[PDB]
RNA sequence: AUUAAGACAUUCGUGAGUGAUUUAUUUCCAUGAAGUGGCGU
């Protein structure tokens, strides 16, 4: 059993249907965490997407994901998928087209989850992320903060929350942390991130059905913004080494794009998968 | 080997159909092409 952290990096808008009792303006909402109320993907959706991508190799699917439903013989799965949690999200700016937004609470939860799960590359990542968080907390000193690290991005204005970003020169961002969290990164207070990821500031798209030139239906759709990043955990129950290595190589190859969620025929939820690179 | 295993809230769906920046408003009112001859005592 080797627990591994995979990052998603959605290439398009992601819509994963919540299915829970919806009464508001938006007819189709996305899945949100019960505890933090941040966008997330259920491990059922992850398993379904990965099994659909790999369904053409029957033996790999049978070994790792198990037996298809309505099969006479039932075989257990060997990989355990964990829910995908939002790591960073694109927020709109004025000096640059967008900024990658992460909250200090998201960072702390990531540190706690890596410490809890014992990821393969957890040691150096935990050390560097803890140093970054301590430096950030020292710089903020209990106040609201919006920290960018490139000196050029100094003075960037996050649109929805009219916060101007500041650049503390004391805080170094390591290249691998930049790879994990994204480019053009801003680290905010969790209040700002919660405002930016709530139902009022997430992108809502209008849809209608045209019958003989007139709209029959109309509804509004919530989508996770393009270029968002989510991390999940994969646990291999000591599955066969060759199937595991083939699955990991196909998952990490640049040509492989996974569809998670709804609206597949109109290109929603198309994402890559990135393993935790050694620090 | 444990009241277990397996299962993407997913498929279909054009924010569209009808819609003159238009109705109305005087570039007008005032005014003399007119004043005056002179020497030849």
């Amino acid at each position: 059993m080797t627990t591994r952290m995979y990052v998603i990096n959605t290439l398009s808008n992601m819509h994963v249907g919540s299915g829970e009792v919806n009464y508001g303006v938006i007819d189709n909402l996305i899945q949100r965490d019960s505890v933090t109320n941040l966008p997330n993907i259920n491990s059922s959706g992850l398993k379904g997407a990965i099994r659909e991508y790999f369904k053409e190799n029957e033996d790999l699917v049978r070994e790792l994901f198990g037996s298809a439903p309505r099969d006479e013989k039932t075989l257990p799965g060997k990989v355990r998928f964990f829910e995908a949690n939002l790591l960073s999200m694109p927020v709109r700016s004025d000096k640059v087209p967008f900024l990658m937004a992460i909250s200090d609470e998201v960072l702390q939860e990531l540190i706690t989850k890596m410490k809890f799960f014992n990821c393969e590359e957890a040691t150096q990542y935990i050390s560097h992320l803890s140093t970054l968080l301590d430096n950030i907390k020292t710089q903020a000193q209990g106040t609201d903060f919006a920290y960018v690290f490139d000196p050029l991005l100094q003075g960037a204005i996050i649109e929805e929350v009219s916060i101007r970003a500041t650049c503390p020169s004391h805080i170094p961002l390591q290249p691998s942390l930049k790879k994990l969290l994204g480019d053009r990164l801003v680290i905010l207070s969790h209040k700002y991130f919660s405002i930016l990821s709530d139902d009022n500031h997430l992108p809502v798209l209008s849809r209608n059905n045209l019958e003989n030139g007139q709209s029959a239906n109309l509804w509004y759709e919530q989508v996770l913004p393009r270029y968002s990043r989510l991390y999940f955990m994969l646990m291999d129950g000591n599955a066969q080494s060759e199937y595991l290595k083939k699955f990991r190589d196909t998952l990490c190859t640049p040509s492989t794009i996974i569809q998670i969620g709804a609206n597949a025929s109109i290109g929603y939820g198309y994402c890559q998968i990135s393993e935790l690179s050694p620090f």
